[PDB]
């Protein structure tokens, strides 16, 4: 449901206003010919006109489809990748990878398939198109056309830019709404914050950290922000919509309580690489229970709630006995120097509570004070029952263990220790990463399943930054806003928005 003008408000700038984005935009290969999904699409379609790219980016795509095939047919499929691209007889066959390198693939498969067989193929492809190529795509109409969508993104985003429906959900600063973008028609959820109640409360360190953390991080499995903008009496955050409901009640008004391991499991993968993503950027969460778990429309989970979250500086620690009674590990509850461990001993707890239907260290049906609840987790070791199996037993002790030190994940190596352990054993990780493995619940589409002082101009400034640049990218895609629109001249030439002539 896009605007009547649409067309309007995202028509292409002349090439012309363009100029000052030429000469400040890092041309950086990875940034504008991969991270940025616009940029990505572009110079692909740069690379369609040429004959002797296009092999190229077909292989990667091939390469792309080979990493996510299931083992029992990576031989068949690496075989045709073989006998299409690495053939010096094909003819669309890569010549820029070594003649010494195409025997090493060859002598790969014959020895056993493995998913990263054509990783080495790829980084040559990648190190040939991230030179000529890419340099030749600079001085070319696509990323002309790059420069013009980056123009739009960089537009200023105001209440006007967004259509404000129902209010679904509150919370604390504020409430959280349904917004619509009027021009592309994309589904978000505001995050009001009312400025009243940040100055008030003196925590616009607190909103500003929260912002740039959500900002900063992109994740399949991890709310993401699209939009920052001021409005005269709150500071909006504009959020990935979540229409699933959240894993609490999925786990005791649907569940047995509980569900079993395997769908546990699903959600587990999908939590852990959504940890992962965080710690990335060196940022704990410390804020991990059930009713944080979201689900959207197709059943996968997203990581939601980023306001206890902080950044780490690397090869440091922080203090804060923050969170939820019953969800702070250990080492939060005395006080102390920690690091991303908080973050796993949660996974433990949501491992332990998907299974069990209850809390590790307090009964469904058991009232007991906050004060029994730590000496719990402070003292008492975890009993586990039939519901377990033996690998899902070790992983909830491991990620359960008091001490920081010996729990999993919170070693150098980090998330990768966790999925590698056997409770994941039956889990395809790239698979799910590409989204290939079906959420074990689907949501049906119908369900409900629930003053003027300077100072704050200032802190208003470097909050309101406005749209995020691979969302924005995105939800062009998404809404198909992209496909309509990147349109050039009929057979190959310049149109007129391009040419510098006429303007
Ligand atoms: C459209 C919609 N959006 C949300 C909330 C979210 C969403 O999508 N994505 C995030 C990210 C992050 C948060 C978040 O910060 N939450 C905390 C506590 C918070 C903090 C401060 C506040 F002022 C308010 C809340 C919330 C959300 C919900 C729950 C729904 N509707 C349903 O799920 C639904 C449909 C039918 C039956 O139920």
């Amino acid at each position: 449901g896009k605007s009547k003008k649409w067309k309007e408000i995202l028509k292409f700038p002349h090439i012309s206003q363009c100029e000052d984005l030429r000469r400040t935009i890092d041309r950086d290969y990875c940034s504008l010919c991969d991270k940025q999904p616009i940029g990505r699409l572009l110079f692909r379609q740069f690379c369609e006109t040429r004959p002797g790219l296009e092999c190229y980016i077909q292989f990667l795509d091939s390469v792309a489809e080979y990493e996510v095939t299931p083992d029992e047919k990576l031989g068949e499929k690496g075989k045709e990748i073989m006998t299409k691209y690495l053939t010096p007889k094909s003819p669309v066959f890569i010549a820029q990878v070594g003649q010494d390198l195409v025997s090493q693939t060859e002598e790969k498969l014959l020895q056993k398939p493995c998913k990263e067989l054509f990783s080495a193929c790829a980084q040559s492809v990648h190190e040939y198109l991230r030179g000529e190529p890419f340099h030749e795509y600079l001085d070319s109409m696509f990323f002309d056309r790059f420069l013009q969508w980056k123009w739009l993104e960089r537009q200023p985003v105001t209440k006007n830019t967004f259509r404000q429906y129902r209010v679904l959900g509150k919370g604390g600063f504020g409430e959280v709404c349904a917004c619509q973008v009027r021009a592309t028609g994309k589904m978000y959820a505001c995050k009001r914050l009312e400025k009243k109640r940040i100055k008030k409360r003196k925590g616009e360190s607190m909103a500003l950290n929260e912002k740039q953390i959500l900002e900063k991080v992109n994740s399949q499995f991890v709310v993401n922000l699209a939009y920052a903008y001021e409005t005269k009496d709150a500071l909006c955050l504009v959020l990935t919509i979540m229409n699933g409901g959240d894993l609490k009640f999925h786990i005791y008004n649907m569940g047995n309580p509980g569900f079993e391991e395997e769908r546990a499991l699903f959600y587990a993968a999908e939590i852990l690489c959504g940890l992962e993503d965080l710690h990335r950027e060196n940022t704990v969460y410390r804020n991990l229970k059930p009713e944080n778990i979201l689900l959207d429309d197709y059943g996968h989970i997203r990581i939601s709630d980023l306001g206890l979250a902080v950044k780490i500086p690397e090869g440091d620690l922080i203090r804060g006995r923050v969170g939820t009674v019953g969800y702070m590990a250990p080492e939060v509850l005395n006080n102390q120097r920690y690091g991303l461990s908080p973050d796993y001993w949660g996974l433990g707890c949501l491992i332990y509570e998907m299974i069990e239907g209850q809390s590790p260290f307090r009964g469904r049906k058991e009232k007991v004070k906050r004060e029994e609840v730590d000496r719990r987790v402070l003292e008492t070791e975890e009993v586990y029952s039939h519901k377990f199996s033996e690998e899902a037993k070790s992983i909830c002790k491991m990620l359960l263990t008091k001490d920081a030190k010996q729990r999993l994940g919170c070693q150098e190596e980090g998330a990768a220790e966790v999925k590698r352990h056997p409770f994941f054993r039956n889990m395809n990780f790239k698979r799910l990463e590409a989204g290939m493995l079906d959420p074990p619940f689907v949501p049906d589409p119908r369900a409900v399943y629930c003053n003027l002082d300077h100072t704050d101009d200032d802190f208003y400034s470097k909050f309101s930054t406005g749209s995020v640049s691979i969302p924005w990218q995105n939800e062009m895609i998404e809404t198909e806003c992209f496909k309509e629109l990147n349109v050039f001249g009929p057979n190959g030439t310049l149109p007129p928005d391009l040419n510098r002539n006429h303007p």
